[PDB]
């Protein structure tokens, strides 16, 4: 039905929103599907939503990459900064675990975060994977950079119900790259943009709106 | 006479704009004191400007709080993830390391990204900084969080000449915490927004508009 409409809308490279949940973080997120990410889509998310511009990974690229957690790679470096070990998320609240990565950037890019650069970096990263060029992955980035990516959790929405999962999962059934680019859609009052007011926001754009259990439930 | 106006506008929380030179970045940054910073300031910032909303330290802070280069922990880290080994910053594209550090969130925050959230994640950090808390930097903070922490290099502009170091450097001129919270401008062309446009940004909302050679120069 509703999830139906984002599939088709995901394919032909729209922006859909998904809020997740009342009980989890209550945020709505702008979706894209990364393989026809555009300078476009990147402006529209800094000036509409404002949140923080990421890459959602499936957790079967990740492996054949061998992207980690990020927490992975501090838990195991504070054997040298000791403060890493402090640092560490014993505590969210929405959730038991984040689903950050590491952050890139292309090295061809510039500064690396105006629109087109991250465009132009995002739709590489989906482009090299759907070509299989894996012995290419190292070569055409770096890092750290400007582009931050997440890693979904193993099993998708059955192990965790967050937009990191629930993104990739949608990519997942529309039969794309399962590599999405999300941002979360902030409020003039100092908090998330409430889900009355996204919803807004989508039909006034014509776009899709979605809700967690919907899409969990498709799943 | 020009940074000194600066200095007045830094200390009574206002926002102001820094154009650097045009070898390097040909960029402007917002820019406003961390210790001074309200839910509008980033509301602005991520409005207005769009870019990576970041908090510079000073070297000094940096070092008593064991905060390292970001490129450190991934060199580090390569020992046991590949994946970063491929990585490596060795085609550095400004001067010779990036000013990138860790991200963090306070705990006490919800999902961090939220502008109240950043708000008091740096203002806390201010806070902690200021009243000489160094040690209880893990006992607030958590990592990785939404608010990307810069690390200013030694000796400052003396050194260095990037974004991170000039907007430091007024901090101490300011007699101030040396804790800046920076946020590039971006353009609808899909690139930064160009010096015109930024002075006549400056103009229309009656903010200083310091050059980047001014601020060295006097420093
Ligand atoms: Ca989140
Ligand atoms: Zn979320
Ligand atoms: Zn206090």
């Amino acid at each position: 039905n509703n999830v139906e409409k984002a599939i088709e809308a995901l394919k032909k490279g729209e922006i859909i929103l998904v809020y997740d949940s009342d009980e989890r973080e209550g945020e709505t997120d702008m979706v894209v599907a990364s393989q026809f990410i555009t300078p476009e889509h990147i402006r529209i998310m800094r000036k509409d939503a404002g949140g923080l511009i990421c890459t959602a990974l499936h957790p079967d690229i990740c492996n054949k990459l061998g992207i980690p957690f990020m927490v992975d790679i501090l838990e195991f470096a504070s054997q040298k900064f000791k403060v890493l070990r402090e640092l560490y998320p014993n505590d969210i609240p929405y959730d038991e675990k984040s689903s950050f990565s590491i952050t890139i950037n292309h090295r061809k890019t510039f500064t690396g975060i105006t629109d087109n650069d991250r465009a132009f970096t995002i739709k590489k990263l989906a482009e090299l994977v759907k070509e299989g060029r894996f012995n290419d992955f190292g070569k055409e980035f770096r890092s750290p950079g400007h582009v931050t990516l997440l890693r979904a959790a193993e099993g998708l929405v059955k192990n965790r119900q967050g937009h990191t999962e629930m993104t990739v999962a949608l990519a997942e059934l529309a039969n794309l790259v399962p590599i999405t680019t999300i941002c979360e859609m902030m409020g003039d009052d100092g908090n998330a943009m409430s889900k009355n007011e996204t919803k807004r926001y989508a039909e006034k754009h014509n776009l899709i709106y979605l809700s967690g259990e919907e899409i969990i439930n498709y799943y």
